């Protein structure tokens, strides 16, 4: 039967199939190749993906996301304590493990992380089933290289709930290396720099005659594109207050509209130097109309961009590597499209040019689908 490839990310998932010798990254029911990893429990309905994410503004306690931060961890882990103080939905201690508590028709309902991740996996399964016109029972699913056995098993258990046998767990750096087709012959050391919406991971991957080994990994669990958007949000909220005596934070719908336009503006500024951020009646009778330049975008985020080098230094130090010891730099995650990110990486490595894909958001799912193809022969 078919084996599909799923990137189960922190902020999103992505599903690919291997069919007639080509990988096809599949569109969800809204036409998007990336699906936000959100699940909403509002008014007796359960939504998964973009429709769930839209519930977060008005139903923040009922809109579950970032469950990958909890999966296979313990409630008292330092990282989980920090995530409970950041996340707006209730997290409870179930026999030492974090569980998610929501209401369904007013009833308290408690889910293991893998039950929420299963709902994401079921949606990816259904996309694949509709496209292949046949049932899917098997998948390759990606994990972070730093995932321990409990985190990998909880991910497999998410698959089993979704009716997917996870025939192989591959780490995200290996998935990237397969996607970019890095030559498997002889020995190659690769720096995989993965800057997503919520998280930053960097790994040293060694490929030795077809055998992939991650020699070192480091990152920042709370550094991604969402943080760069928030820096912009913060600035324009201060400016709108200075000019108009309106604090946009007092209206959650206004903040939601601004965040959508700021995200688009950031993406524009990876290509152009100046963009307009425009919302008619951001509150009643008050338009939002601003210009953001690439220079000001960079100025607002310079410290966060340069923070990404701290984990790069750590993996080189952990592996006892010279910068020169790295043979190729590979970028994954949509945030690696920011020109300043590529410049800083290039300059840290004493001029060396990074390799970057053209669809860096899909590279991991693409490699998972390649691994599916490899397993079927
Ligand atoms: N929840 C959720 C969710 C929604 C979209 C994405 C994809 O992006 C991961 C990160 O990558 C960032 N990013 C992206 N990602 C591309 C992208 C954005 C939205 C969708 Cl639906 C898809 Cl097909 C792809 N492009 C960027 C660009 N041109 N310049 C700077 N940052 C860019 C994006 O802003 C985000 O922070 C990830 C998760």
């Amino acid at each position: 039967g078919p084996v599909i490839g799923i990137d189960l990310g922190t902020t999103y998932s992505c599903v690919g199939v291997f069919k007639n010798g080509r990988v096809e990254i599949l569109n969800n029911e809204l036409g998007n190749r990336i699906t936000p990893s959100y699940v909403s429990f509002v008014d007796g309905e359960r939504k998964v993906g973009e429709a769930a994410k839209l519930e977060a503004t008005l139903h923040p306690t009922q809109t579950v996301f970032d469950v990958k931060r909890l999966i296979g961890r313990k409630f008292d882990d330092q990282e989980v304590v920090k995530d409970r103080s950041l996340l707006p939905y209730e997290i409870v201690n179930n026999q030492g493990k974090p569980n998610i508590k929501v209401q369904i028709k007013d009833k308290d309902t408690t889910f293991a992380p893998e039950q929420i991740s299963a709902m994401v996996l079921e949606k990816m399964k259904e996309i694949a089933q509709s496209f292949l016109g046949k049932p899917v029972k098997n998948a390759v699913v990606t994990v972070p290289a730093y995932f321990n056995d409990a985190q990998r098993q909880a991910t497999k258990d998410a698959g089993t709930i979704a009716g997917l046998n996870i025939v192989r767990i591959i780490n995200e750096p290996t998935a990237a290396a397969l996607a970019y087709g890095l030559d498997k012959k002889e020995e190659t050391s690769i720096l995989v720099y993965d800057l997503g919406g919520g998280t930053f991971d960097v790994s040293i991957l060694v490929i030795d005659n077809g055998v992939f080994e991650v020699y070192a990994t480091a990152g920042n669990t709370h550094l991604g594109g969402e943080d760069f958007d928030q820096r912009v949000m913060d600035y324009f909220i201060k400016m709108f207050k200075k000019k108009n005596n309106i604090d946009l934070r007092t209206d959650k719908r206004a903040i939601q509209k601004l965040r959508k336009e700021v995200e688009i503006a950031k993406r524009n500024l990876s290509v152009v130097h100046s963009t307009q951020i425009e919302i008619e009646d951001i509150v009643e009778g008050h338009n939002f109309s601003e210009t953001l330049t690439r220079a000001k975008f960079e100025e607002l985020n310079d410290d966060l961009f340069r923070e990404t080098l701290e984990p790069v230094k750590k993996v080189l130090d952990d592996a006892k590597y010279e910068k020169s010891k790295i043979d190729e730099i590979v970028l994954v995650g949509g945030s690696t499209r920011i020109p300043k990110i590529q410049q800083i990486i290039k300059e840290f490595f004493n001029g060396k040019e990074p390799n970057r894909g053209i669809n860096p958001d899909e590279a991991v799912a693409y490699g998972a689908a390649i691994q599916a193809g490899i397993i079927l022969g």
